[PDB]
């Protein structure tokens, strides 16, 4: 009666938000963000050292780009190429050389690594960049390389 | 009295979430999109040329602006006017030659042409450009001209 | 009634869009916006002077950062250093010289100022900036700062 036609008003401002919201979401992907099932990047348009880049990240609330998926690093790499620069990935094998972890200090369940790569070339290389092929290079961490944080 | 205080629930969550939205909104806003009616301005801030900005837009699940009154044109000038950069848009005669139509492929229904515009300078002008002054010109889609989607 | 079958309808809706909207939340602060209590700073990451930065932010529906507390204060600083440019606040006492008020009228709540700030330099100093530091000092109006709004 009353309650009918309240909740049936509820109904119509829940429906106006999913609408409105999904309109709000394709605007605040553009033109640097990329969405792939439940995570989504976003380049800061810039570029920083490892260290520097992932402070960034994680006081957004986010971490560094890691794509854990052929799908999420090919999204991740549409904005690599689109910025047109290499960006960091959260894995480092800083702790023991050779092995690359995740920020947490988990194992890598997936990589895209390019012929030859890891190599520690000048052996000092703890980090890890994303080309605009996708593939993967460790390098210095003192080096800039595009920032991108998922979320 | 219960699905009265579960209703009051919903009814509470959701006012509360279309406050949050709703600041939200103007913030995405801020500074590189406009808002007139339900249609949503936004632009990258560089220039490109007509295809990769068109493939840029649709990508975004978006397309290029594609003013269809005064108030939408003014407030598409707006972003213009402000990166002080001339802005593409969606518009082309590619097909028929002096028959401007949107991607859908239908004709103009605004217009906002500037004196003795379009001309098919050179002999050949597809696309369509809007100046910080609002009015329209014709120009080589091989042009790069300010990105700026329509949502 | 068949109510309770809708009820159930809602609550899934706000439990989804609730989850959804907190994340493009992480997602649109990164990397220009910081959030404070209910406020929300945004930097438009470039610089302007106060006559031209205020319609800016009044235009977007907001106005010029108005940091009203130590946190919300410390807050605009994270910004400010990360641009690394020292940036307007809305506060002048061009009214009355000596005497600094929001564009309400009203008089300041809190204030952060340099040692021996503000002094009018030139007694042609009427606007406030906030340095890299958080600290505050009083400029000329005609001068180009960083442009932050608050939302
Ligand atoms: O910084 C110069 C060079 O560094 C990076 O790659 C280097 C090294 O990590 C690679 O193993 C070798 C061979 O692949 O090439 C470089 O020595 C990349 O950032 C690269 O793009 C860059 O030129
Ligand atoms: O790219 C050069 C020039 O192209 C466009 O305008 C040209 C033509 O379209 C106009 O009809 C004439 C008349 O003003 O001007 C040019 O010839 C514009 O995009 C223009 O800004 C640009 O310089
Ligand atoms: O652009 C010069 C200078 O202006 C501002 O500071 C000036 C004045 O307002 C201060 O009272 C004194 C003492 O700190 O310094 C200057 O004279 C600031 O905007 C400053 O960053 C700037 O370099
Ligand atoms: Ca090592
Ligand atoms: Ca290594
Ligand atoms: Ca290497
Ligand atoms: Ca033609
Ligand atoms: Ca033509
Ligand atoms: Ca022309
Ligand atoms: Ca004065
Ligand atoms: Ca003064
Ligand atoms: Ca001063």
């Amino acid at each position: 009666a009353s309650l009918r036609q309240q909740v049936e008003a509820l109904q119509g401002q829940v429906q106006h938000l999913q609408a409105a919201f999904s309109q709000y979401k394709k605007v605040e992907l553009f033109p640097n963000g990329q969405s792939v099932g439940e995570k989504i990047f976003k380049t800061a348009g810039f570029v920083k050292p490892f260290t520097e880049a992932q402070l960034l990240c994680t006081q957004a609330g986010g971490q560094l780009a890691s794509p854990r998926s052929a799908a999420e690093n090919a999204a991740l790499q549409q904005l690599v190429v689109a910025k047109n620069e290499a960006a960091f990935l959260s894995m480092t094998d800083s702790k023991t050389e050779g092995k690359f972890t995740y920020p947490t200090g988990e194992s890598l369940v997936y990589s895209n690594w390019a012929p030859g790569e890891p190599n520690d070339d000048g052996g000092s290389e703890d980090c890890v960049e994303i080309f605009t092929n996708g593939k993967w290079n460790d390098v210095a961490c003192g080096e800039k390389r595009l920032v991108v944080c998922e979320f």
